[PDB]
């Protein structure tokens, strides 16, 4: 099972999840966020109501505003989250303007309308992996979207500080590329190939240890012999 210290993410989220308050998960990529975000609304009392995502980095600041305020119609994600759950990842990349209208809806409920306002009932999950406060200090993120965001903060470990976790989430990714490409058996990992595994950093940390894994099954391609040849970087 998990490392204690996911374990207790676990645990945060189960107390954090039916609360009507915004929540701050800090990690890596491929930590999970956005699979934590769904838990605290799958365990909520909206559960049944909608769960829209949306990654602030992948917009330009014009789309991103219309994108999550909407542009009258385009309904934006907290719209079409109402009732429901909105998950807003890579939140440090969110121009200042559109932090200062989140704020607005976080605090008063309601979106604007120019002319001819919307009331949302949104429970909102950031994500990041920068150092907010630090940002606050550079003028680069507003500290009065932080004093109103950050409820409560859940910080994902990075898989390279899970070292228990590594062994066994690799060979659970191991037995199933083994199953994909009709292996009878996974044969295990060599020490060589253990030592790879825990010496590395997992900069990608659980998406990159799954395509690390199921890359080196497949070349290695036998149940005859342990597999002893980690393939972290395919370009080599």
């Amino acid at each position: 099972g998990e490392a204690n210290s996911f374990l207790e993410v676990l645990e945060q989220v189960s107390h954090l999840a039916p609360l009507d308050k915004p929540v701050l998960i800090i990690g890596e990529r491929g930590t999970g966020k956005e699979l934590i975000a769904s838990r605290l609304h799958y365990l909520s009392s909206r559960w049944q109501g909608p769960f829209i995502s949306l990654n602030c980095a992948a917009l330009n600041e014009n789309l991103l505003d219309s994108e999550l305020f909407g542009h009258e119609r385009h309904p934006g994600r907290f719209e079409r989250a109402d009732g429901g759950t909105l998950f807003l990842d890579e939140l440090a990349t969110a121009p200042m303007m559109v932090q200062e209208k989140l704020l607005r809806v976080i605090e008063y409920g309601e979106l604007e309308r120019v002319g001819g306002p919307l009331q949302v009932n949104v429970r909102l999950v950031c994500a990041t992996n920068a150092d907010l406060p630090a940002m606050v200090n550079e003028g680069t993120f507003r500290a009065d979207l932080l004093d109103a965001l950050a409820f409560d903060v859940v910080q994902l470990p990075p898989l390279r500080e899970r070292e228990s976790d590594i062994m066994l989430m690799a060979e659970y990714f191991a037995i199933q590329m083994c199953r994909e490409i009709k292996l009878p058996l996974f044969p295990g990992f060599t020490e060589r190939a253990r030592e790879t595994l825990l010496n590395y950093r997992w900069p990608g940390n659980i998406r990159e240890l799954k395509n690390v894994v199921e890359r080196s099954v497949y070349r290695h391609g036998t149940s005859d012999y342990p597999l002893d040849d980690i393939i972290i970087d395919p370009f080599k």
